[PDB]
């Protein structure tokens, strides 16, 4: 209950929120029903319209005007936004030639350039380029100042796990925010878009910047705008507190647009209809230039144009029904649309069997548009599993279509045409990025990233200190002309062994054979060099990885491959090597085929063992330098070493001998020779960070070898593909991936084929940036290159998505 008896006289969008129940005069007021009686009149003032006309100019202030074109507007700060143009003979800003803003240029008492974030829901990244037509002023602000062709937004690419992902820098799983609609079972809370429970303190996780910025001394304008007030006074209401005295002026604002994802819902995301939708966005652009050019802030503020996501092409035929699936589907609850999530409708439902529901959405039908996954399956570069809002189960949408739970649903609760929210990679789902002003780069373009990496720049923007986040502060420095943030790398914490030889052979009782008794200090001179490193520079292209945690693990050279060999995990935490363009493939003998050496270097006690192997019926072995690739008959002995060993179930096999067979000589002869680090990973718990030895929920039956629940490559060659990878001069190119090492192949509906059909697809949907590596392994990668540390942040911030160009 409000007391609704007080007057918003003087108080219009105040910016202290007075408490309950004294009423209210904000942006929320209207969400939280508490304005007081006169908000309408005093504060969402209409009459005359938005724009000065010729015969209002020096009128005489009328204080009924939604705005005013009088003599005393500019000090007041509310004249019309076109008032200078019509009255004073100014020009549009749009008209005015772009000049490069070397320095801020603000008016006195501005103690920092402020910063506009102008945001639009459902901005696609392809209508920077087919609208640019009907978006001058957009399109001013792409060319002059610094623009990607792209953002990526984050899974799901719904829009308030985006604004908030926007605002904090956090992956959905951390923030809380991970749908549209969410069911918190601590709580026991629902989330839902309509409502009152949204607005409670509790869903929303980590610190956005109005907070950041707040708590360091740094005043914000409202993130939240109420959806009926009109965008034009929106912007007046903006323009109004940048005219507020220094000590109560905002330096922080952000503006929001419903459009054009209001319109691509109904009429798709290139309907005839949404033209309008998009001169309409450029219009408020134009309005905002123009009212910074009023208040001599146009050289001064920095504004940041910037998408939640894109709109995809959706309708009511293309979607799926759990109903054509499930036997039991009324013991289901569905989180439905461009995904699917699901749990028990009862938890009181002792029948209720995760196993049999994932089975029975398993590659059932030959066309099948969704696949379904435990959430700790899903690709590890959506980040989305670490949640208890998160169910259990999940299904990944495909695009253009929706999955429902019966058909009831669909048309008893075509409506649309355009839809968003899936998987993060999808050429539809990208939106947009433009930051203007004196502190971004002149007519700059810059490669996509994701918008976790924003916070932090406008943390940058604005002085501040950012919140723990997921964006690697730094790889966004060449969006920027000043307030650059040099990082240090981090400190190795762990420092290797270098082991030498050190056991005889009979001291190992591993139950391994290997058929190589048959061997002139010609060549054994060279055998024991390349035992010391003399082969390193080549394979080792980039540094060893530091170990950033405290454990204990040896370096072991060999001709081909190096690794760093883990003591306590009993495998390598990574092994290096290079493959050049004109290496070969070659075959394990057959007399070679069951083969694995002790190696001398490490003690049987610190060594894997065969009978382990042999007595788990599950779990095969894998070796992580591949024997396919080695450089001579002989080097191919060090390739079955005990220490390069690794658990394999026979099914990933497959997958990790194609890749080792035929894709890294693929790769080589495409980018002329690449360097490969490959290695394990345990994430138990998937949190997406390197688990500890008592986090580890499988061993290799009856020994201490963890089981990895994944394995990853990271594939590195010279951007400028006429250097060989292994003398590279300039920056250079990467793909990685994360591969889940599963006992069954149930993901790739086709495995039962060739892995020439299915296994490089795989790859594709698995698919990693190399910090998300980097966190799941506690390595640093990169460590000695010719780059700019920035440079090489950005580079481990790359994700290789295989969707074609964006455009047509
Ligand atoms: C992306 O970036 C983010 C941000 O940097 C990374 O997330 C951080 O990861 C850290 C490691 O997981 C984690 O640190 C922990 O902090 C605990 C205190 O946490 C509270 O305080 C902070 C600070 O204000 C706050 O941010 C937290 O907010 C979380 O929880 C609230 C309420 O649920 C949410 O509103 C919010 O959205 C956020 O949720 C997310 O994080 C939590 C984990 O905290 C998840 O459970 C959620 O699903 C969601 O993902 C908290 O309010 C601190 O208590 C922890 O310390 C324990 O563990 C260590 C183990 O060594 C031990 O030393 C301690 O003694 C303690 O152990 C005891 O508790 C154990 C578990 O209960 C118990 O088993 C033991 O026996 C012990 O008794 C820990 O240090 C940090 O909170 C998050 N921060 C955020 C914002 O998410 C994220 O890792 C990055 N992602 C990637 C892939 O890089
Ligand atoms: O006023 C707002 O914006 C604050 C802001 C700005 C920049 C921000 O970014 C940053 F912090 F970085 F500046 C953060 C918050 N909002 C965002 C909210 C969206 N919404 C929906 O009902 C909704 C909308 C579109 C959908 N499509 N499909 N389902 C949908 C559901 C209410 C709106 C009010
Ligand atoms: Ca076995
Ligand atoms: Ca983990
Ligand atoms: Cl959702
Ligand atoms: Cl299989
Ligand atoms: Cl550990
Ligand atoms: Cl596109
Ligand atoms: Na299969
Ligand atoms: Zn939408």
């Amino acid at each position: 209950w409000t007391a609704t008896s007080g007057s918003c006289k003087g108080r219009c969008f105040e910016l202290q929120e007075v408490g309950p129940p004294d009423c209210r005069c904000d942006n929320l007021c209207k969400s939280y029903s508490s304005c007081c009686h006169d908000f309408d009149e005093l504060c969402l003032k209409t009459a005359r319209g938005w724009e000065c006309t010729k015969d209002r100019c020096g009128e005489v202030r009328n204080e009924e005007n939604a705005c005013h074109c009088s003599e005393d507007c500019l000090s007041r700060g509310d004249c019309c936004t076109n008032y200078q143009v019509v009255c004073k003979g100014e020009s549009h800003w749009v008209d005015d030639d772009c000049e490069e803003i070397k320095v801020p240029e603000c008016p006195a008492g501005f103690v920092r350039p402020p910063l506009i974030i102008f945001s639009v829901d459902g901005f696609r990244a392809s209508y920077m380029k087919k609208g640019s037509k009907v978006m001058p002023n957009i399109e001013k602000l792409r060319s002059c100042g610094t623009h990607a062709p792209y953002m990526r937004p984050v899974y799901p690419t719904k829009t308030f796990p985006n604004l908030y992902t926007l605002a904090t820098g956090l992956y959905p799983e951390s923030h809380g925010i991970v749908g549209n609609s969410m069911y918190d079972p601590v709580f026991d809370a629902s989330f839902h878009l309509r409502g009152r429970e949204k607005f409670n303190h509790r869903w929303w996780g980590g610190q956005p910047l109005w907070i950041t910025a707040t708590k360091q001394g740094v005043r914000a304008g409202t993130f939240f705008w109420s959806v009926s007030i009109p965008h034009e006074r929106r912007i007046l209401t903006i323009l109004q507190w940048l005219s507020l005295p220094d000590n109560e002026r905002p330096s922080v604002y952000a503006f929001y647009s419903e459009q054009p994802d209001f319109s691509g819902h109904k009429y798709g995301p290139f309907g005839p209809e949404m033209t309008n939708p998009l001169r309409e966005i450029d219009k408020t652009v134009g309005q905002l230039m123009d009212g910074l050019k009023q208040l001599r802030l146009h050289r001064c503020v920095n504004v940041i144009f910037v998408g939640d996501h894109g709109m995809e092409d959706v309708t009511c035929d293309r979607t799926e029904f759990l109903s054509n699936y499930l036997t039991n589907v009324d013991d289901i609850t569905l989180v439905p649309g461009t995904l699917g999530r699901i749990r028990a409708k009862s938890i009181n439902n002792s029948k209720y069997d995760p196993k049999t529901i994932i089975a029975a959405l398993t590659c059932k039908k030959p066309d099948q548009h969704f696949k379904p996954y435990m959430k700790q399956h899903l690709p590890k570069r959506l980040h989305y599993a670490n949640n208890r809002r998160i169910e259990d189960i999940h299904l990944l949408v495909d695009r253009r279509w929706h999955v429902a739970r019966k058909p009831l649903d669909v048309y008893k609760k075509c409506f649309f045409q355009g839809d968003h929210g899936f998987d993060n990679k999808v050429n539809s789902m990208q939106t947009v990025f433009v930051g203007y002003g004196p502190t971004f780069k002149y007519r700059t373009k810059v490669p996509p990233f994701e918008n976790i990496e924003l916070y932090n720049v406008m943390c940058d923007l604005l002085g501040l200190k950012p919140a723990p986040n997921n964006g690697t502060h730094g790889s966004l420095n060449h969006l920027l002309r000043t307030n650059t943030f040099r990082p240090t790398m981090p400190d190795e914490v762990s420092r290797p062994n270098y082991p030498g030889i050190m056991y005889l052979q009979s001291e190992f009782d591993l139950g391994c054979t290997c058929d190589d008794k048959v061997e002139n200090k010609l060549e054994e001179l060279n055998k024991r060099l390349h035992t010391k490193g003399s082969t390193k520079e080549r394979h080792l292209l980039y540094g060893r990885p530091a170990v950033l945690y405290r454990t204990s693990y040896d370096i072991l050279y060999h001709t081909d491959f190096e690794s760093g060999y883990s003591e306590i995990f009993l495998m390598p935490l990574w092994t290096s090597y290079t493959i050049s363009k004109q290496a070969e493939v070659s075959s394990i003998p057959e007399h070679l085929t069951n083969c694995v050496r002790p190696d001398v270097r490490v003690s049987p006690g610190f060594s894997q063992n065969c009978l382990a192997y042999k007595n788990d019926k599950q779990m095969s072995y894998g070796f992580l330098f591949p024997p396919y690739l080695s450089s001579s008959p002989e080097a191919k002995y060090d390739a079955f070493l005990v220490t390069n060993m690794v658990p394999m179930y026979p099914a990933f096999k497959r997958v990790w001998a194609y890749f080792q067979r035929v894709l890294v000589k693929k790769y080589a002869s495409e980018r002329n020779g690449v360097n490969v680090i490959s290695g394990p990973i345990f994430d138990y718990n998937y949190d997406g960070l390197r688990d500890t030895e008592d986090e580890i929920k499988q061993y290799v039956e009856g020994s201490s070898i963890p089981v990895p629940t994944h394995y990853y490559s990271i594939i590195t060659s010279c951007l400028d593909f006429t250097q060989p990878a292994d003398k590279c001069d300039g920056p250079l190119s990467v793909s990685s991936f994360i591969l889940p090492h599963r006992p069954d192949n149930d993901e790739s509906c086709n495995s039962s084929e060739d892995e020439s059909k299915w296994v490089e697809e795989l790859m594709k949907m698995h698919t990693a940036r190399v910090r998300d590596i980097e966190h799941l392994t506690g390595l640093d990668f990169y460590r000695k290159t010719s780059r700019s540390y920035s440079e090489i942040l950005t580079l481990k911030t790359y994700l290789h998505t295989y969707e074609s160009e964006i455009g047509g």
